[PDB]
């Protein structure tokens, strides 16, 4: 494929999708055995290893709908990937979303035009694969990892002078990130299974930061949940 | 409220929401004990009775986003309703949606302008309450009722010369009805819990009808699932 | 047809279209002779009788563009209906619209997406049939019934947090209801004749109610005008 | 005003609005007595004279929504004009619109963004003043001038690669011109009375021309009707 | 062509495009030798003469996208015009745009729907012909005429209650006029070369007028630059 | 700043903006002296060195409007960057765009919603800084580097089922990339100077590739032009 330097069979059926390629490296090296790096193009690293004797890949996506769409399209079309699980963070937009909560996104709102380009007057609501989502939910509940299931907002502008997060929060949306709408829409368009699992980076509307320690803990929880979502 | 003739406390915390008021009557009389009719305004009947010693209401909504929005807004704002569960049907738009499947909607796409009126350039993705959805899913699985969890499309035009159901089906959408986007959006806007449980009326793209017998069976399954979704 | 249980010839060339099926019943029983009920599906009653020896039908439409569109499409396509006259109410949005005025709608604005779904960048302006409108106007003037001819707004949201009625009133729009755009657009698309005749339910921007007595009087005036609009 | 060189009281309460300033000249000189030219700015002539002892003005508008909007805004705001009557032509888009028919526009569709700029998600339907329209209709009927009352389309692009006139004709729209939406919207916004009276220039969808003789006749009919629309 | 009364070869390869036909007359008579008027239709004069022994035409366009689009389309399609140079004015929307600056428009924003009608979800950015623009820039610099190169806004509404000029100015837009988007888009669509050269009529956001003397000077500068932009 | 790990003064007044961080590294190491890497966050490298004794930075942007917007916003707001020059490639959409042409973008069209989010009904046309563009043009012409000045299209979807490149090419657009609209809009919004200089990656509509050798040559030409655009 144009943006991924891998060969046939180098990428697993299941791929974890962090935004940051240095986090892709950290995940593969920390969690997986027998790791190979299959992609270095643009420094957007992808790796394959095993977790409990099963092949798992981890591929950086970059930031924003256009970047993740490139990787997701190529993973699906050129490498026949079946399960695509974004592991990332989001800015919480509600007080009831606690700093330790792991978020499972059922769906996402967006200000991307990607779906209006396809559907015009239709509002297309992307949808997580329920099997993946339920497995992740079960894995969290089994261990006592706090988990919140709901919707997120996929933003094009990290710095948005016209942000509607205040109104989105009132409609129940949990947090803002920059990827889910693309992952969910493209996976479904191709009959593959997708899920986004997210930690909280901060509360955007209070400016209130999460601490390095909190972030480390939630990151590990997210990855543990991810490594129990297929099947 | 303007469209519902009920008094304080006449409507339960939990309301089932069929589109047809004659089905509301059928549900209450067939499934509930100690039934009172609290509303006859416009013949859009609403009833309250008990199921296993717990108060449950059943309120007809009429057809289409504008009609259900009236009832949902009044139930929430004037009667403090907490759980709102649509029980209806949809036209299946995929072969893999079988005539006997009970559909739990995680979200819905729409050609209604209701959310663009509020959000403009944002595509708002409505979201089912996961607690209700999971309870319904569990209730179906416990009994062996076939259940499919995914998205639906909320149409304004039952007869639509410009229908995009072919493309929607390719993106994984299961079926078409005329209510879910409104129920989900309005419940969330007011911090209440909503879920749509749907049977298949026909396969729209093959014209292939469901039989009266199939419809009777799936209807009963839907109601049984509904009467186990709260808690 | 899918939503109307009538047989061939049971519905007249001319159909009055109240939103409330209990008002359809009231109209037919109060004004017509030799009345039969041809439809009970969903309790959305339709009746046929005679007025001065001429067949006239009265069919409830439900509330909102999607509901009336179902009935109007089926009346036209399955029953070959020629003249379709909505008889209903609207919330007045101008002081100069008096509580006793009968409104004849020349056209309607809307926040429904129904016409953008068909036309995209075009603003489609629906148009009353001038022959029906002029007959109704003549009938009102002949008796001294106060009549105001102008435009209305067809709303999807009876409860609209983003209402533009203040600006609409400044542009001369008379009142808000939930049906006209659909009736006018669908009748014209099929080469049939349509008109909406409306009474005032209240002044929305002053909250000021109309009294039961005023409403009874204007209702009778509206029906009398309606029963003189064909020919 | 910026684009009209007239002084206080030089423009009458009633102004006829042809698109072509050379037609404004022709109308005033052919139909009115005691004519003065009050405007020569940009060669967009305006004239005032009397018809049966009553002051009448005739002001060229130029072609297209932006041009007519300039003149209409200045006539209303700077010269306190009360009645604004466009007299022009349109391309017929239906066979049933005959070459000799004088068209009275109840409303107009458009591809101009002028009303979406003001209203966003609302489709604003402009509305003729019914008093002017009815007077014009009466004047035509009194003399036996064939008259057709319905809607038109206000186009921004005389040469439009993306024209929807075929679909507009199916929805009953009579003909295409480039002014009415602006005249009707701006007059109503300012509480003034407007009407467009139109002849047929050709049948756009058959290319079939109207002859010079036909055009002369219909032009005179249009002006005669116009000079009987106020009161 | 429909709106231009000229014969084959009467219009030059290069046409200057003022909005006001009386300015077209003034330009041709003041600057060119051996002038013929080739068009008087609608009083929208067009002239051809020579400048330094080379044929040059000057054609009034009227005001607004729809009017200029008519002339530009006919000049290109019926008369094979190659170079189209608008010479007009604009209202400056920034303090840094000085009253004596001659503006060369690289591109223009708009509230016209003309390009959304063609492209839907795409924002089409019109583009000046760089060869013409560079020649004009060189001609200004050679003589010491102050010149500013940047973008303008093409407005449909000279009187716009919903104007966004304040925000446009913040994004760097220089001034507002009513033509450029159409000229640039239509010329490019047909493989011809276009440029808009503009003087400042006033500062719209300070109301501060330019004086008659300033306007005379800048007008002459604009025309001198124009008569050195081809080649 | 959130995504860039640099300290005060580590980034120059002038920054080159390749999409690929490994190309940022290649540019700085190949062309500049005394190079320091100031950013390794997300592996999106940024470097500062000197070219002919003047400080120059080179910062990877990632792919797509959302990614470049993050870097451009932080460079401007946190590091006070003055001149921002994207150096990248695009897919040519016209035969007349030759494989060796260096493209200077005057403006860009887009299917990103970023500007509709800010402006709604306005089509915002981004604009290159003419001073930078002219310097780059002069530098190319001085050496005989073939240069083409015109517009590009900024795409959100590298793989777009609904691509309009065929129509865009007919309107004169040169090529497709994924960044320019954001760079130009954000630089102008903040009063900074921007330019995109682009090579041809392939002809998208003929599939016809550029060779490795051609790409190496054009890359060097682009960088040489870039290192002569300020002043
Ligand atoms: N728009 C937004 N995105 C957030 C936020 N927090 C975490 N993310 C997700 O990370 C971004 C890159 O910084 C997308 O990959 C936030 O507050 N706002
Ligand atoms: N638009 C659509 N709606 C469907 C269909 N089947 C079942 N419903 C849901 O019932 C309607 C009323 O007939 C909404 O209340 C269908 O095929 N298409
Ligand atoms: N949106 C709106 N609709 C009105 C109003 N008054 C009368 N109607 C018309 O009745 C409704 C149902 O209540 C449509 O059938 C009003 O104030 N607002
Ligand atoms: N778009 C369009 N406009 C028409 C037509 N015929 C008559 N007009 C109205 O005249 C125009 C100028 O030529 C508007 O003033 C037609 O066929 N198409
Ligand atoms: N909308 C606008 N247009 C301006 C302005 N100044 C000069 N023009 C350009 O002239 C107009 C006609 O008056 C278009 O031909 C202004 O301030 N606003
Ligand atoms: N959409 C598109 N983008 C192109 C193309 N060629 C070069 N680019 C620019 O590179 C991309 C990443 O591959 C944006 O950074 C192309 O053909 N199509
Ligand atoms: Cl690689
Ligand atoms: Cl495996
Ligand atoms: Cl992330
Ligand atoms: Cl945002
Ligand atoms: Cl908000
Ligand atoms: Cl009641
Ligand atoms: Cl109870
Ligand atoms: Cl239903
Ligand atoms: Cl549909
Ligand atoms: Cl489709
Ligand atoms: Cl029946
Ligand atoms: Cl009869
Ligand atoms: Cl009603
Ligand atoms: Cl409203
Ligand atoms: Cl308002
Ligand atoms: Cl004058
Ligand atoms: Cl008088
Ligand atoms: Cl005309
Ligand atoms: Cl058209
Ligand atoms: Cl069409
Ligand atoms: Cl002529
Ligand atoms: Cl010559
Ligand atoms: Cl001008
Ligand atoms: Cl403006
Ligand atoms: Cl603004
Ligand atoms: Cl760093
Ligand atoms: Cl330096
Ligand atoms: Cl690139
Ligand atoms: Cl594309
Ligand atoms: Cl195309």
């Amino acid at each position: 494929s144009v943006h991924i330097g891998a060969e046939k069979g180098q990428i697993a059926d299941t791929v974890l999708l962090p935004g940051d390629p240095l986090r892709a490296k950290f995940i593969a090296e920390t969690y997986l055995e027998n790791v190979e790096c299959y992609n270095e193009v643009r420094g957007m690293y992808g790796f394959t290893g095993t977790y409990k004797g099963k092949k798992i890949s981890v591929q950086g996506t970059g930031m924003g709908v256009p970047s993740i769409s490139i990787y997701v399209n190529e993973l699906i079309q050129s490498y026949d990937v079946q399960n695509l699980i974004r592991v990332g963070s989001c800015g919480a937009i509600r007080k009831d979303v606690k700093v330790r909560d792991v978020i499972l996104a059922m769906t996402s709102s967006t200000d991307s035009q990607m779906n209006r380009v396809a559907f015009g007057s239709v509002d297309f609501a992307p949808c997580a694969d329920f099997e993946l989502l339920k497995n992740a939910y079960d894995a969290a509940k089994d261990k006592g990892v706090p988990v919140t299931v709901g919707s997120v907002f996929t933003a094009d502008q990290f710095y948005n002078d016209d942000s509607q997060i205040e109104k989105l929060a009132k409609y129940g949306v949990l947090g803002v990130e920059m990827e889910t709408t693309a992952l969910y829409t493209l996976a479904a368009k191709h009959g593959r299974k997708a899920l986004s699992i997210l930690t909280v980076s901060d509360h955007v509307l209070t400016g209130e930061e999460t601490t390095a320690e909190e972030r480390q803990t939630t990151f590990h929880d997210m990855i543990d949940v991810a490594l129990h979502s297929v099947s």
